[PDB]
């Protein structure tokens, strides 16, 4: 553990001065033992002075066992053995208070490491080395805070508090308790309905989600000083612990059975509070199966006000707690939760932030808490938008202090020369090749010794690090999950996004700009991070996105979902049929969709061809395009505040006969493009609402493939292909020529560039594997797939 | 005892020295004795010379019991006594430290094994013949590593470490562990999300499918030496196992309080490191079932970093975990894990090749590991890509050093011999034939020494087989599962295909062709070994030649696999069965046909006249002509790389039913083929999708069947009937007049191959059975069916 009271450090110093003092050229036993003496006073020197051991009388043992006797004080840092009487010291303070480790502790751990020159001058000088560790005992408690007996009470309240358990005031009377940051607005609101006695018992509704217990600690707080009434007179407050009650046990039955005698003795009634966390779990009301029914034993303790009690319930929770009455609903009466705001949210982390000293990089900075915050809220995008923060400080606040070790100034390389020496060194020896080993030892130790003196020149390696938490840091982690790994991102995301795709270039870069919206903080944070309709046909660069945006956001391509729409049409069922009649709704609420997006939740999901499907489905992703969320299965609110929703649809191709295409104009392109997309802007509007379309951030328009795409996409498939056989190692090209020829199969009026992959089969795949049983091609020559007759050719060229 | 230590060995041959030099022929105890003295000073030597036993002493004592006089020395091997004392110290080598086999084991082994005369010799020199194997093992009984006590200790940290379990870093401070070649990248990003104070649970995921542990024994290396951040100040690694505590208990409950109480022991936060293996288990809730229901406990524990720990989930645990949020969203965060790249992969394989050379049979052959991988990738096709090859590489390492010892050149025979003799032998001496037992055992016994001399001549079949591996190898390792018995099938594909299948030669060719250009590689290793459609009038050649790839590439007939399509159309077959619209994609996906494909991984997938399936079917194929990949039941991703996709249909019947003559014509085939390459191909497209056929490898057509095939489809039809009852000896044939006669039945235009089976039904089983009947042929004479005049006689012939 980093940082200790001085006492112990002080203790080890001694030693230090003995280093040189005896001259022992590692600070042994001896000089640990003259420093605890040496330091006077403080339990450990304190203690050996008790025994009649003065620092004269272990010197002069000392001496007779070493001497001077030494006086190099070669590599003047401790033995091994005061080493470990450093570790068992550290020890004795946790066996003896001290976090902080001090003194006494380390005389403790002196006896402990009762060893060789120490041990030998207490038991020489007539003292054993228990009466030694004895002695520091016999005058230590070591630290305590709050604590000191001199009388208590006993009351009826006797067998009660103690089962089960737990007083946040009694840790608080002992504190160590933040409030923590409000979460205010519960408390008194609480306090009311809690010195009610007709609904004696207050109901928390909302956030999980918010750390119930913060809320707690400032409930606690509040009902000692000093609103409280004599409507509470002599209100204690105990919390309710399940975890005590099932441990221990393995049937239901004993549960209830301790859960009953519990009910019976909170009879200190008109002087009792119980917190009840967790409520509905026991209450067991309603639907399939509640949970366990403790409600029974419940409804007339919460109506006698001897569980004058505090539930925490939730949103659908409530449900199952005024559905049992007329001791459960004439118990309940709820009040409203709070938490703290977003900017509230980072003030929350700054205050721990500087307390990770413990957890270096953090402590501080502002900007980059902020960036903690406010970066999270739509990079997931679906917790707390302070818990999510104080992770990302504090991620990059190791990720940052990692980069410390590998770039000081690169001073890594010490080590590194240390180590190739140990090696040279040790090998030598075990061959020996003595002097020959020798000097690989002195060339060893010369670097030795260089890494421990620049481990503190490694002071700079916090000086990196450590108050580095800035933006960036953040920002990587952020990113992580999902400045420094987002805005490269940002900054260059059409770029990225065109690294994936040369599919449909105008698509990449309109995508590309609202994921840059959105990828830094100016969007709703209660709508995706995109969603979007792509007109034209199917995959013209579409699904190519789809993929390119995985790869190019999130840094992570296995981040994309892909669900077709066509075949979930609800109502478009015959009218434009994909032989799917049944479920519809039920399959996307019901289970598939939504389980789906809750597993990598900043995920790119491609819902394929939503032309085929009616403007019914539209409504219910009109939930995400609005709030963020959509609304399912197993009571989950399923936060699409963060994902990027990006909906293609064959609203293109079906009308489509016009073509996008360089090679019959550039007016071929934007004025075909134009023709398709108006007969599209109708089909748009069919398919899915214009209510849908006007909460939909955008609309992409791509349409029939290209001229000028195909042969870059190819291109890359092809290339795909002469990566992948080159690991095994066979070499592959398709030439420009090659490429070019592959790519005229998909130019199409209602295709896309799905066929490329195909024609990339057919002439690479497919081509080669042909021309290796041929014996054309052979292992790691160069097989050049070209054109040279308006058909390939295959010629060697290595 | 497998290279094991010289000591054993020493302590022996000196044994094998006074077997002759007093004269014993075997090698008796005594001489056991007597070298293990005059081995001098080795742990047996020494022990004897401790009890007073010099070798002198005990050879005096050994010469007054057998000594002379077999100087003869016959054949000098051990007596079985003697042989017995080195099988004991083998085990005395498990008793007495020492993986390897040396001097302590051979006196300890030998007084276990006391016997005769050593242990007359030590009991007449004075000596307990325990007291001689505790002397031995007081000198020696130990080899070590890593641990030997010298005392250490730490507090705190000691009710937490204790309970309650593994450390990585214990074996990696005994220091035994090997690396095992890592997975890396997985170190770091667990450490930046490690050394947090909020998200310090790193959670990594990814395939399990490389061990994990390899990742694992990264980390635990990582985090102790020597560059980490001060967040992870005085870190200790403990892993946490399930195992332990299920076992010894049968009811829940305790294991929950236990699971409860570690997690009150973390408390020594932020100086401990927990590694939770298998975390799903206690992740509990989602989906429609939990787990186990830990988690809640688990949760603020690992938000609090007392459980500050790493999660080694899964593909979908991720899910169930970010769910439940808020201390388990803004807890666990995920980090990418690495395998060895295919070319790496080799590389690990060759790695452990060295240290299976006490498995003698490997290092070598290069050839045979890049093989062991690549040959699998393609074919078998059943595990992910670096796995299968080790294995080929010990099995073939295995199989041929089997062949080592199944011939030597052949010399096999000499063994043989000497058992057809002993049996003789023995026999005889048990009627007895005295002196004709005599003959006969020194023809055995002659054959016997010869025998053991030629067995260590068969260190030259070892040199033969007992380090190659090879290319051919692996082949048939691989060939095992599904080079050598793997390119036999590839050089000879179209004629194995051809030898079962007749039936439009024209296609047979073309699909070995394919089989053997994905079989030969140079084709994605994610996608099928083919995709096709055969189209055809129904089973021209199609569903035959299905039945003909099993047989050729597998060395089975039938390991294919065959699905009705026109069933579950996902088209018309919404109600064949039920008024209503619920059926047929759901048994497709849900688990039916899935589920049997999913049983043989090598199997040649039929789907039976997808002709009027609808476009949906396609696209659920289309995975697989992509990817090469399935989604389906359990959440499973059933990886289509072995699978050989054989689609029939004739969805554009009437061109298909059009025949490739030949007895006919033979330019109104390659003109109904052409034409039946359109309006098929494009009722094809038509009826499935032109992405469909686009992603299909290749589009086999077959017509009516050949005017041509059916004589030889008849000829192998009507020979497999003539050898089906041969089997229990009935000779029947069909003469070639018969065979003709045979073949008449369908001659096609709008028929396939399957009249056929019917027609040697007719012609053959029905025809032999009323003549059988009637005794015209009878057992055991030639039944010829022969046609003499347009029309079937049965003869009879010899």
């Amino acid at each position: 553990f980093g940082r200790f009271t001085e006492r112990a450090q002080k203790v080890l110093a001694l030693a230090q001065e003995e280093a040189l003092r005896l001259g022992h050229n590692n600070i042994g036993t001896e000089h640990i033992l003259l420093g605890l003496v040496r330091e006077g006073e403080g339990i450990a020197a304190k203690a050996l002075q008790a025994l009649g051991l003065g620092s004269e009388k272990i010197q002069k043992e000392v001496e007779s066992l070493i001497g001077r006797g030494q006086e190099m004080s070669q590599t003047i840092h401790y033995t091994p053995r005061a080493k470990k009487v450093i570790e068992l010291s550290m020890d004795e303070a946790r066996k003896l208070g001290h976090s902080y480790v001090g003194t006494e502790h380390i005389l403790l751990g002196l006896i402990r490491e009762g060893e060789g020159v120490a041990a030998r001058v207490l038991n020489n000088l007539g003292v054993s080395l228990n009466k030694a560790r004895q002695q520091v005992l016999q005058l230590l408690g070591s630290n305590e805070t709050g604590s000191s007996a001199a009388g208590t009470n006993s009351n009826a309240n006797t067998p009660t508090l103690d089962s089960l358990a737990r007083d946040l005031t009694a840790i608080a009377k002992e504190d160590s308790l933040d409030p923590v940051i409000g979460r205010s607005k519960e408390i008194q609101r609480v306090i009311e309905v809690l010195s009610r006695r007709t609904k004696n018992n207050p109901v928390l509704i909302g956030e999980p989600g918010v750390g119930k217990t913060a809320i707690a600690e400032g409930l606690a707080q509040q009902i000692i000083n000093n609103e409280v009434p004599e409507i509470l007179r002599d209100k204690r407050v105990m919390t309710l612990d399940m975890g005590t009650v099932v441990a221990g046990t393995k049937y239901r039955g004993e549960f209830e059975d301790r859960l009953k005698k519990v009910m019976d003795e909170i009879r200190q009634a008109g002087n009792i509070i119980l917190f009840i966390d967790e409520l509905h779990t026991l209450i067991g009301a309603g639907g399939a199966e509640g949970a366990i029914d403790a409600s029974n034993i419940l409804k007339p303790s919460l109506a006698r006000g001897e569980l004058q009690c505090i539930g925490a319930t939730t949103l659908d929770e409530y449900r199952k707690y005024i559905e049992k009455d007329a001791a459960l609903e004439r118990r309940f009466q709820p009040i409203q939760v709070d938490q703290p705001s977003v900017d509230e949210s980072i003030q929350i982390l700054q205050g721990l932030r500087d307390r990770y000293e413990a957890h270096h990089r953090v402590s501080i900075t502002d900007d980059a808490i902020e960036a903690a915050v406010k970066l999270s809220d739509r990079y997931i995008s679906d917790r707390f938008l302070p818990d999510k923060a104080i992770d990302l400080i504090d991620e990059a606040g190791s990720k940052v202090r990692l980069r410390s070790f590998t770039t000081p100034p690169n001073l890594k390389e010490l080590e590194q020369k240390l180590d190739e020496v140990r090696k040279e060194k040790d090998a030598a020896v075990q061959s020996q090749e003595f002097e020959k080993a020798a000097s690989l030892r002195d060339t060893e130790q010369r670097l030795r010794e260089q890494v421990e003196d620049t481990k503190k020149s490694w002071k700079e390696k916090q000086g990196q690090e450590n108050s580095e938490v800035t933006v960036d840091d953040i920002a990587m982690v952020v990113s992580s999950w999902t400045a420094q790994t987002e805005t490269d991102k940002l900054l260059n995301m059409e770029n990225i996004l065109h690294s994936r795709v040369i599919g449909q270039d105008e698509a990449v870069v309109a995508v590309a700009k609202a994921v840059r919206r959105a990828r830094a903080g100016l969007k709703d944070p209660k709508r995706p991070i995109g969603s979007f309709i792509f007109l034209g046909p199917t995959g013209v660069g579409k699904t190519e996105l789809a993929r390119a945006l995985a790869e190019s956001i999130f840094g992570d391509e296995e981040s994309m979902i892909r669900i077709d729409m066509s075949e979930y049409m609800e109502k478009h069922s015959t009218s434009r049929l994909v032989g799917s009649p049944p479920g519809y709704v039920g399959y996307d609420e019901g289970g598939q969709l939504t389980e789906k997006v809750r597993r990598k939740p900043y995920s790119v999901v491609l819902l394929d061809a939503i032309e085929k499907a009616h403007p019914d489905v539209f409504n219910i992703l009109l939930q995400v395009l609005e709030d963020g969320r959509l609304t399912d299965s197993k009571g989950r609110t399923v936060d699409f505040r963060n994902t990027i929703l990006i909906m293609t649809s064959n609203v293109g191709a079906s009308e489509l006969k016009r073509n996008k295409y360089v090679g019959f104009n550039v007016q071929d392109e934007t004025q075909n493009h134009k023709d398709m997309k108006d007969k599209v802007m109708g089909e748009l509007k069919r398919a899915f609402r214009p209510e849908f379309i006007n909460r939909i951030d955008e609309i992409i328009v791509f349409h029939s493939l290209e001229k000028k795409h195909l042969t870059e996409i190819v291109s890359l498939m092809s290339d795909q292909l002469t990566k992948r056989l080159k690991e095994q190692d066979l070499s592959i090209e398709l030439t420009d020529a090659a490429k070019a020829k592959v790519a005229e199969e998909g130019v199409d009026l209602e295709y896309g560039a799905r066929p490329l992959r195909r024609a990339i089969q057919k002439h690479v795949e497919d081509r080669l594997s042909e021309e290796l049983l041929r014996g054309n091609i052979h292992k790691g020559q160069h097989i050049v797939l070209d054109v040279e007759d308006g058909e390939f050719v295959v010629k060697t060229t290595a």
